[PDB]
């Protein structure tokens, strides 16, 4: 990739091509790149007991396309989800171009901008995965959903290890990575970048809700050939009757005692809250009794971490007054602030579909006897609040969302367990590589006599250009023998003043709701 | 398959062929097919709080061979289990034939039956697995163990999802499947059906009990090179002594403190009951305090489900007065009713063999400190009642029984854990397909003037014919260097009036006991 | 097609195969055939002034598959309509088989039925179209929607010409057709029939609603270069002002005066009625002032005929209290009678979608001046109630329904106009041929001495068998660049006691609502 100054170095492609069981999304967006940290690396750190962290902020920016709406349009996502029991990324190709480097000159009063033709910009992809991976933390920076929205490239920054739960102080293990210590490609207008990636083979995402329920997978018309204890006494009253060993053949209408082959999957109880302000308990944000303490969390090296997405568990409804972590929440259309007090201002996700295989988040997994029953003792009935893997469990994973993550890098650790990103998406060992970009520094007028001191005065600059990502998605059509019509993502937003999923009168594009994927159905 | 009326369309095969490490069981049985639901599909449903269920009952019947005694004879099962450390299904072939369709005519007083030559019967195999799988729920309907016992084909019926724990009401997800919306093969006498299947590669079943115990896998003659804390004080009395840090080299006779490499597998405590009526606690069947509540159970969408078979855990003995779920119970020889009060009337299974690797069902997994010990505090000793998977665990799975299930379909869910049917058997992703069969409807005399109303009057009919299943089993001979004789399944039923495992004087075949598989032994 | 008695002569096929842009529906149903008109042809006739008719009723039955639900399942129809901007029949193959002829014998008290092996049944297809075509009159007789519903074959009967509007009397033109004067194929059990047809090339059906409206097809941001008269005076008051010739450039916000290139298509005003009983006018059924008179109708040879389906016109809504002819009405799920008084008991169709191109049924086409305006005269503003074709008109045709007609034969007349069946469907010159079937007469015991008199005594008989139709449908996927999600046929029937679009607890299948086809959208 290399030509002249007055020659576009690439074209605008915003395809959409469906077929058999392959769909290829292609999209381009214009971007802007500032001069981060005024050209330098800055060591980050701040002791915040549990929020304690340390690291570094770099002068580099980076492209992030880890959000579904970066590739599919509303209509597409609809297509995709109303006719396919699953999908998955297969291949990706990214390309940056039409680089334009600008140098600003703030006048006596206001700023004036001009084209620095010979100025260069750098790009390079960490395809060896030797740098903290940031594109999968569910953070901002991905491309805009709306094709014609210009966006700012995010600043690259990474965290180191926090030794302790007190100080951000760093050990001899903490490491510093320098992006200049990498081979980068230098570009000027007329040059361009391009790269290709191939997704690892990964399981198709569900994209369907279950019909049958795990506890009702038998023939309602027939007896088991298995027997069990029905009751130890004769009455209808606890601890009172002639006392006997009553065994049953386990036949229809019973079912809750039918011997079964599979159990619901692992769960960890979550605290449930109400959207109606006065049904909660009045826990504060800050303080020694901050919400954190009362919400189910994990503990790493003395530090707390909300069990946020957490294990795949059946959740509350999107409409239900109850909600909780485990439920993804996105900003509403009219919500533009770091804070809100009106539930109706936000968007609530829901894993209600999982109630066919997984346990409910706020409830429990089941119950255990708290001791050994006797003729002179009925044991306490304990609560199975958290339960790990056990032979015979099966479960569904969290759904995927139109404005959700697409993939996440699996942690470089010997051993794990069922690698599905908890925020959702595809867990890859080596995922789409992070592409870094940064404007090259331009020394301003220099001293006329030598100085071993590093340069300070730099011309002020910023760049802009387009970028396009093309991902090949493998999808699988359904083919069920279900007779009755299925549920489907439909418009149904009724009459409206300014069409939904479209810019308003002021020219602002905003996403009305969150869209799932599990509309279609498959049995167990 | 297609010939004449006076020409058998198949022959009777009840082989048995052993060899190297392959055994092929072949068996045929005669069957009868009624006219279920008087030809129509009926929506099922009944709100029973926790036993709540919904679904449909179909006009179709189905062949089920998911029981070991359907294929092996007593003697065979014996052969199989006294010389092989394992086995597994490899291939299957089923064929239906000698179809005979009969039409009944109830006379003024009593019924008279005749042959409807031209009447047809339908068959088809759901080999795309697009229909609720029912053959693995441990229900009745499989073939009779006794070769010369005529059997009735089961009615096909399936359950939908239960949304809630209150109402059987159905949502837009519930689905209705219609078997007529499938390509079925129509037969008349002279026609026949046939099909072949190949089992997925699946782990051989154990078929052996362990010698060594997981906690005793070392050399009893030598010291470890590892050290540990033996005691914190000097006396023989708790909280009393000169208080010191006493470390040991961990040498013979100790063993319970030896550093080991593996832990017992996951477990969930089960309530234990006594067979002697007055040692229990007098819990009722029905009621707000039904046995269910007090027995360890799971909770799906607010509904309860006994943790019946549950996790592989060492169990009580077959003779022990204590028993519990986790133990398979079959009807005794003289037990002919949906209920019983005499333990000795039934047959108790037992996983006593697992006590070499798994934890005991009624007991616990182990113990944990309930807090941090101090010089001014000895923490509560907590009970590890339920424990999921943890790096380093190992365990044995539930045994297989002569009259037990053979396989079960693994649930269509992203992710599970160690897919061994909990009732026992082989967990296949796509198992032997369900073969459906139903008599074709025959309109009785019709109206002489048109009517857009669906037909009601149907000749009364039923069919009968033979069916044969052939399964190729892969088995592995032992080859241990064990010196002393091994345990073996022996007759030993002493003297008797009417030989056991044989019809009585009245001509009734009944199975005396339940037969396991783990008679042979292998170390760890 | 010819084999033995104990050999099925065909199998049961109820496929469904989707792909690129071709879908093949295959379905089979069991049927019953009586002995119509007790074996003879009967001349029909009845003078009913306007309902006057004449013709003949035949001893033959006939297969009719001219209803969409005969081929697609609920789910299919859904598939079909949520992803395709159109479809059309391409090829058809029908086959009858498993013929079973039964002879009844009513005993002293009640009837007894037996198999008459040697009895024959006749079939033949009028593929020369030389017989009144009846399969397209929107009458009963097609196959049941539910695969497992036995149905009665309809009786063939046809009408002749009615000369007059008084008498059913027939002229020398009236003709009598005899089906025995055709080559028919005789069958016995073991024989079978089969035939193939290929649809004529015919326009794909719409299957989409319009975005843009015919009167708003310009750029809302720009002026026309055309001028027009805006007002003849100065005030804001009719007939009052300084009187002038005010011409305008015809620019935005106006639009209703913009010069346009196309006009809405032809229409004929229909009378509108209200579903709320007391908003009508109290017109009687019978009488000299029967509803007919007051409802827009056509007049052929003095006879009246409701302008029922009539011209493609925008209609009322399915929910609107107003309804009218022009709107297809089907029986509700719980409606089982030739009459009803509760609108909510029935199912209302709606062409509301056509309001983007066609005029509204109950309203009018537009307005005309009733004379020539002058400085001393303002003409009556007339109502354009009925308007035929005029250069520049464009229009959409009536939608198609899940339980609607599929095709209709175009009348054998020199000339017509835009041949789209008014009830809806595909207008073919030579459509799927009518397949006739009738049981062959079997003389009962005969006289022992000759008689030139035609036979009377016939054994009583009826037959039954299966039939299957396979139609290859050509469909076209969409490919719009629409951004916002589209409307879609979704379940959404909320919670329910007995799942919809599925048999109830009593085993009765009933269709909940009527399903259209225009869910997707295309502009103009
Ligand atoms: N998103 C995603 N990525 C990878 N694997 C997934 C994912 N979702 C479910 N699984 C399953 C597929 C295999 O059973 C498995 C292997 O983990 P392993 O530790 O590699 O043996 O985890
Ligand atoms: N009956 C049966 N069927 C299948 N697998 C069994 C069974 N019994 C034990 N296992 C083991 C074999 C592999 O370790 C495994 C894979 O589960 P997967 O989720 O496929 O990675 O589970
Ligand atoms: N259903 C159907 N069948 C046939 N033609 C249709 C139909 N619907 C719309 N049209 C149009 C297609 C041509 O413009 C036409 C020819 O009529 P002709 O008199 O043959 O010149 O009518």
């Amino acid at each position: 990739g290399a030509d002249g100054v007055g020659n576009a170095s690439g074209d605008w492609h915003c395809d959409s091509t469906w077929s058999e069981g392959h769909v290829t999304t292609t999209s381009t967006r214009t971007w802007v790149l500032p001069t981060y940290n005024n050209h330098l690396y800055k060591r980050l750190g701040e002791s915040l007991q549990s929020n304690t962290y340390n690291g570094f902020s770099t002068p580099w920016g980076y492209f992030d396309f880890n959000r579904f709406h970066c590739h599919f349009s509303p209509r597409d996502w609809q297509r995709l989800i109303n006719n396919n029991w699953g999908m998955r990324p297969k291949a990706m190709r990214v390309k940056i171009f039409n680089i334009q480097v600008k140098e600003v000159t703030t006048s006596n009063g206001e700023t004036t901008v001009a084209n620095n033709l010979t100025s260069t910009v750098q790009i390079f992809a960490d395809s060896s995965y030797e740098l903290p991976y940031v594109m999968d933390a569910g953070q901002e920076g991905s491309l805009p959903p709306f094709p014609n929205d210009v966006f700012m490239v995010p600043q690259y920054g990474y965290c180191g290890l926090v030794t302790g739960n007190t100080s951000q102080q760093q050990t001899d293990r903490n490491a510093f990575y320098c992006l200049e210590y990498f081979p980068s490609q230098m570009l000027r207008t007329g040059n361009n970048f391009e790269i290709t990636y191939s997704f690892e083979k990964v399981p198709f995402h569900s994209m369907y809700a279950h019909s049958q329920s795990l506890d009702r997978l038998m023939n309602p018309l027939i007896d088991q050939y298995l027997w069990g204890l029905q009751s130890t006494t004769t009455g209808t009253t606890l601890n009172a009757g002639t006392a006997t060993t009553n065994f049953t053949k386990l036949r229809p209408t019973n079912f809750s005692n039918f011997k079964k082959n599979w159990l619901p999957g692992p769960s960890i109880k979550q605290q449930g809250f109400s959207k109606t302000a006065n049904q909660n308990y009045k826990i504060p944000a800050t303080g020694s009794d901050s919400l954190i303490k009362y919400e189910t969390h994990s503990t790493l090296d003395g530090r707390w971490s909300a069990l946020t997405p957490g294990p795949p568990m059946a959740t509350a409804g999107p409409a239900d007054s109850k909600f909780s972590n485990s439920q993804l929440i996105f900003a509403g259309p009219k919500q533009n602030g770091n804070t809100a007090t009106v539930p109706g201002t936000l968007i609530f996700t829901s894993e209600e579909e999982l109630a066919a295989t997984n346990a409910t988040d706020t409830d429990m997994w089941g119950n255990l006897p708290g001791g050994d029953q006797s003729n002179s003792n009925l044991p306490t009935v304990d609560r199975l609040t958290a339960l790990g893997a056990v032979p015979g469990m099966v479960w569904q994973n969290r759904d995927i969302y139109y404005q959700g993550p697409i993939w996440a890098k699996i942690p470089h650790t010997d051993g794990h367990f069922h690698p599905s990103p908890l925020i959702g998406g595809f867990g890859l060992k080596h995922p789409p590589p992070q592409i870094f970009i940064k404007n090259t520094p331009v020394p301003a007028n220099p001293a006329t006599t030598f100085s071993s001191t590093p340069v300070n005065s730099f011309i002020t600059q910023y760049s802009t250009g387009q970028v396009s990502v093309q991902i090949d998605w493998e999808i699988q059509k359904e083919r069920s023998k279900r007779w009755n019509p299925e549920v489907q993502f439909t418009s149904n937003y009724g009459q409206q003043n300014s069409l939904l999923w479209a810019p308003d009168a002021a020219g602002k594009y905003t996403e009305p709701r969150a869209i799932g994927t599990r509309y279609l159905t498959h049995h167990l």
